[PDB]
């Protein structure tokens, strides 16, 4: 009801780190960012002892989390449960991803997401689709019976709920230029992935309408000699952006700072993240196989790589810590820029007033210690 | 002789930060980087209880610290000070600068390095002497040995005595100059490398006429220096030159007496200087030279300008070894490189130094 600042912390805005200054939030909103000492007399304040204070992280690739899987239970609380676990490693919003499934799937994530966010805004903010109309190629652990190419239908679909999907995942070099088109005009982000795109498929693909690139490095056409292939076409393509998931097993660190020198503010942090995280498990269904949590990694039964456990904090420590990236710019990758890329930024991704209160508090050794959301505070 | 090993600490070798890996050094030198778990069974190690190691921080711009001033006392010894001064911020390495009024005085510098760098190597690297002519060149060319490196202004000098002094060995560096944006970019033609104090007593950038940092900017192969106290130019500026300037950038401190030492005021070759909350002002409280020291610029670049610590310190060691062609020996650390190291922690303090190979406190 009153307003509450923040206080004592490194702020990163998104724009500057500030010491000794303050956040005053005023219900969902931030009010002002301001130098400590001007805080009006009896407001109410928060020491934050002296830690960390950016923008709550924003997760383009998560599958579940918490102990759950959105494929399975695909209902509105298996979102909910996961967007609390998000906070205890201080990401305030995500894309509840659904991985390639029935077309029946498909229509009741569509009512989960849609359920959710009548009830709840900015957390979950529309769904990531992921599949079906891949390449078998490229297929990862996404069934070789569900992948499918797009039928008019089910885009036509996928169109008509627009205001509940926020991105779609294809392999456009067997697909329809008309579907990604018809995509892009109803507000939905195309993003290229688990795709055996030539660099001049893909660059079409572009053309057409895509803008995005899910988990650079996996499932893609790798740039070769004679055939830059779809991490060729993404370096050649200034307005793309490319997620990627730092957890020291998908890609290797040194692909990620090369990564991010060609496409600087174009790469955005992904944790693409599985039932482990922000939990204790010993193992999962990752649709069909059995996926043990082996300290850290995800493997099937050989040890070969399952999936990921990534939390968001983690992939911006990483950055940090192994990558080589500033820490003010790994924030940013995990803020600003997804934020941008789902043209959610005009109100999330920054510190700034008029914007809403979705703050995360970290210290310095990448422990998160609070959040709050749309102005609720929480540990 | 045995060789030790360094061990429990983030190494940044300054191509890679390293993990759980020891650095084994034998004589004056590294003999390897291992991982942790390679050292021989009866190795003595040292313990550095997970602090950052770095190449130890060279400081290509100093005129004086702990107390005293290269300029008044122009001797081996006051050398000898500084460099002792130099090991509690990290600084292994350095250049004894000289504002030269006399010949006398220019004189006396050549000696004290001379006589210095006879007793100890990878220490000062050599003069830098600074200001204020034929006669004078002839001079400097013919001490070459301990000099490493000049700054003038071009547009006072023939192109020939520019070229001389490359061609001795010495590097010439663009500073406290009045050139426009052709005239610097003749002297590098000329074969100036190097800019003192980016910003500080040059040329300014104008829409019709870049000058000298216009000049800098746009002439990929001179290294600036940079002073980093937030005091000499604005952490903004810093950042932006970064962007341009990348590897050519190095960190400086053209630092004076207060820098490392509990100290009231001195004289700046001129007015006494005061030293008040860590800033050198007169009692009018202008800005009257830096206080700056190496481990304060990489902490300062880290924290304020946006920097990843591994550049930072790269500005701080393999960018100045490269500017004047030390790198071979100094400035990495890696097989074979000389064993000057630096280790800090989390908040920035220097707990230890190696000096060719000799261990500290
Ligand atoms: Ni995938
Ligand atoms: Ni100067």
């Amino acid at each position: 009801n009153a307003m509450y600042a923040l206080t004592n912390c490194k702020i990163y805005t998104g724009n500057d780190v500030l010491v000794k200054h303050a956040v005053i939030i005023n219900g969902d909103k931030i009010e002002a960012v301001c130098p400590i000492e001007s805080l009006p007399s009896e407001m109410n304040v928060v020491d934050l002892n002296g830690a960390n204070l950016s923008p709550g992280f924003i997760d383009l690739q998560l599958n579940g989390c918490g102990g759950v899987m959105f494929n399975d239970e695909i209902t509105a609380e298996t979102i909910d449960t996961m967007h609390k676990a998000n906070l205890k490693s201080g990401c305030t919003s995500f894309l509840p991803t659904l991985i390639t499934s029935s077309d029946e799937n498909m229509r009741q994530a569509i009512a989960a997401a849609r359920e959710y966010q009548a009830k709840y805004p900015n957390q979950s903010l529309g769904l990531h689709l992921e599949g079906p109309y891949l390449n078998v190629m490229k297929k990862g652990i996404h069934s070789v019976d569900f992948i499918r190419p797009s039928d008019d239908t089910m885009i036509d679909t996928i169109c008509a709920n627009s205001d509940v999907i926020a991105k779609v995942t294809l392999a456009p070099e067997n697909n329809k230029p008309e579907h990604i088109e018809k995509l892009v005009k109803a507000g939905i982000v195309v993003s290229i992935g688990h795709t055996n795109a030539t660099y001049s498929e893909a660059r079409k693909s572009f053309e057409s309408g895509i803008t995005f690139a899910t988990h650079l490095f996996n499932a893609m056409t790798p740039m070769v000699g004679r055939e830059p292939g779809v991490v060729g076409a993404i370096y050649d393509t200034p307005e793309v952006y490319a997620g990627i998931i730092a957890d020291g097993f998908h890609v290797d660190y040194a692909n990620i700072r090369i990564a991010h020198k060609i496409k600087g503010e174009k790469l955005v942090l992904v944790t693409d993240a599985t039932a482990p995280a922000g939990a204790e498990m010993d193992y999962f269904i990752f649709v069909g196989k059995k996926v043990y949590y082996r300290d850290g990694k995800c493997v099937d039964e050989n040890g070969t790589l399952g999936g990921s456990a990534l939390t968001m904090i983690e992939a911006v420590q990483n950055t940090v810590e192994h990558v080589g990236i500033a820490l003010d710019e790994a924030l940013r990758m995990a803020t600003l820029y997804p934020a941008k890329a789902i043209g959610v930024d005009e109100k999330l991704g920054r510190i700034k007033k008029g914007m809403i209160a979705n703050l995360t508090v970290f210290d310095r050794d990448f422990n998160v210690k609070a959040t709050v959301v749309n102005g609720q505070y929480e540990q």
